[PDB]
């Protein structure tokens, strides 16, 4: 059975209750920002590549009020954050910028405040609630960042585009969480549309909505509930390796490189560098092709490209893990599935399976049996992106 | 001088004031929906073609409150609107539906109510204010429809998609306003992102957000301050003319006819229908070429394609008028101007001019000095789509 995904009104109700308790009054302001699953296009965003994510009904809700004292007071209800669940700190000033510290979870919020481009920002009181599993590879980090950004807009309206907001949150993750992420997770949290995946061009920042308007078609997310300790360990190593292959080929990014230049420049780069870069040029072509397939309603072919994505991620990019491999195989055994693959950064988190809606019950029953650990499941539809909730 | 474009704060404050005077208390809810300019792709939307509009900073703001008495009570502050500017009527029920009546401006709101897809809808009191000029060709009609729709979502949440909202608003315009528009104006008012043009495929309802972030580039809008009612007359004539050329060629729409295939099929259709179809099929091709020029920052190429769109609308489609053609040829004589063309329906309304930012002041002097009438100007950036405003 799939996990019940609580609606915005339920999270917003728990957020109001926890806030009213903590601060002594009803909060004035509220926002939501969703998590995400990448259908295909993994380890391409920081290579100026193509990705095809959708926003989930799994989301972070922030409620709060402005203060007059220039302090920030936070409570997260998520049990997976490092303690304390409470933190206060002063707004950054001309005299003193914020610095990352403990607890680590608040570094995400500190970073978005630090880089928020509009002034004057007042202090505020806020509670965070989330149905996005922390560390699940469904972007709880981006969801928290974009909820924070969208809350700050309610206190002090910004002047810029949705791309700039995504880049503020990305910068927060780089400087304050030490995670050199690409733009995808922030961009989909902001830009998601109900009943659509987004083809995102991480070079141009052009976005194409592709309809997911088909009740025969189900996206199943399977959480391995494994988080191996290569996560924010081997991810920065892959990004730097890609960037060295590009510079040693004289390209601004691997987006500017094709498999034929790469094969011809094999002696200019490490054996490992070649393999990383082979995944990325392949993956960019696969996600352009997969987008076109999805538009024409050719699920068979989209599934094929998904399974080629998994193989490439597992062997050439080495960011899968026995648990994710086992889920992907178990899912491909089930009559009615088009494809299955790891989604997110890897070394744990979730798989994304595309299949016939009528197969979902069997798919779940099968996968859980044929999995060593304990999988949770989500039947997900493409959700809206970040919005204001008027209290 | 460009005409001042009021900010959302100034429009909220006017709407609340008018709402306090009329209904005796502060409104509970607020929304906004923008007008639009079409950069290229005219009279293609209802031919299942391509369009490239952007949302304007000109907008409609609805503020209101739910009622318990199943009544709708409305006031517009637009002095352009036909008398009376205030109106009360019951919601439709099982037995009885709303019908188009008088005043005509209220039919846009009656229409969105009648075809609003979710229940139950309470009665409501609302004030509308607008900075979109009524009848000026920047789609005050779609702006009013989308702001009404977005307001109805606050009373009674809907569960369909962004495209289904555009269709409800299009249907209201067809049945209640008697104007068989395509989907462009409703779609951009819903889907507009600040700093972006929207490439809409009106066959697949696929959309691409294309960035417009060269601040040396500007979009000048010149209102002719003319409108002939050769327009409400000839729009539906052009539409059926297009439908009978497709039928006569065995195609579902002119989107299925390539330009060279149409040139070789001259003998299948009237020499009038032929020229109508040549505009359309060629405008669809020009829009894909214009999108591609935008993506590589070729404003010269974009500009020349706008001028071909204009010459085509003037000669082949015959929906320009002397005022629009004087405005265009005056703009093209200004150094720094890339292109100029009539935008929207025709027979009046505005031109759109792509020029160097630093040339705009000279262009406004030249165009006015060389125009037989009284031009008004707007220097508009790509703006946001419809949204909720929290009071
Ligand atoms: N709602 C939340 N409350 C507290 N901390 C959160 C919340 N959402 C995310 N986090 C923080 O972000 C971290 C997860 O980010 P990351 O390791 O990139 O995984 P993912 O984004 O894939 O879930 C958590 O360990 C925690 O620090
Ligand atoms: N804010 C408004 N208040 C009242 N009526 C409005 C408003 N905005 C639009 N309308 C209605 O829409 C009509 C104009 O639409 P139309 O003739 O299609 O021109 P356009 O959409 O190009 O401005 C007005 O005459 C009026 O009936
Ligand atoms: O595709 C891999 C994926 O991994 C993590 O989710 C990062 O946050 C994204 O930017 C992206 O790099
Ligand atoms: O492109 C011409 C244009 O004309 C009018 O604005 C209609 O409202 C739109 O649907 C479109 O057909
Ligand atoms: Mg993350
Ligand atoms: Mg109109
Ligand atoms: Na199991
Ligand atoms: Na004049």
């Amino acid at each position: 059975a799939a996990l019940r995904q609580p609606q915005v009104a339920e999270l917003l109700a728990e957020a109001r209750r926890a806030f009213r308790e903590e601060f002594g009054a009803e909060p004035e302001l509220a926002v939501s920002a969703p998590g995400r699953v990448n259908l295909i296009g993994e380890h391409t965003d920081y290579n100026q590549g193509l990705v095809l994510p959708m926003a989930l009904e799994l989301m972070t809700v922030l409620v709060g009020s402005p203060r007059k004292d220039g302090l920030v007071s936070l409570l997260t209800t998520s049990e997976g954050a490092d303690e304390p669940q409470r933190l206060q700190f002063p707004l950054p000033t001309a005299q003193r910028s914020l610095e990352p510290g403990t607890p680590r979870w608040a570094n995400y919020v500190k970073g978005v405040i630090q880089y928020y481009p509009a002034a004057p920002l007042p202090g505020f009181s806020a509670v965070v609630v989330s149905s996005v599993p922390l560390g699940g590879g469904l972007s709880s980090s981006a969801s928290l960042e974009v909820a924070t950004y969208t809350f700050l807009q309610q206190l002090c309206p910004d002047s810029g585009t949705i791309a700039a907001r995504a880049q503020v949150c990305q910068q927060a993750e780089h400087s304050f969480a030490g995670m050199p992420c690409g733009i995808m997770d922030q961009f989909i949290s902001l830009m998601g549309q109900k009943g659509h995946a987004l083809l995102i061009d991480c070079r141009s920042l052009e976005t194409s909505l592709v309809p997911l308007s088909d009740p025969k078609l189900a996206v199943l997310i399977t959480n391995s509930n494994v988080r191996h300790s290569l996560a924010s360990s081997e991810y920065p190593v892959r990004r730097r390796q890609c960037e060295e292959v590009a510079r040693a080929l004289g390209a601004a990014s691997l987006r500017e490189v094709q498999l034929e230049e790469l094969e011809a420049a094999r002696d200019l780069v490490s054996k490992e560098g070649f393999r990383r870069a082979r995944h990325v040029v392949g993956e960019i072509r696969r996600t352009a092709q997969a987008a076109a397939a999805l538009r024409r309603g050719d699920y068979r072919a989209f599934g094929r490209l998904m399974v080629e994505s998994h193989r490439s991620l597992r062997d050439d990019y080495e960011v899968s893990c026995p648990e994710l491999d086992q889920l992907v195989e178990a899912a491909l055994a089930v009559p009615g599935v088009y494809g299955s693959r790891m989604t997110g950064g890897g070394f744990g988190g979730c798989t994304v399976t595309l299949l016939e809606a009528s197969a979902a019950p069997h798919a779940m029953r099968h996968i859980q049996e044929h999995y060593g650990g304990t999988a949770t499941f989500y039947l997900s539809q493409a959700a809206d992106g970040a919005k204001v909730l008027c209290l």
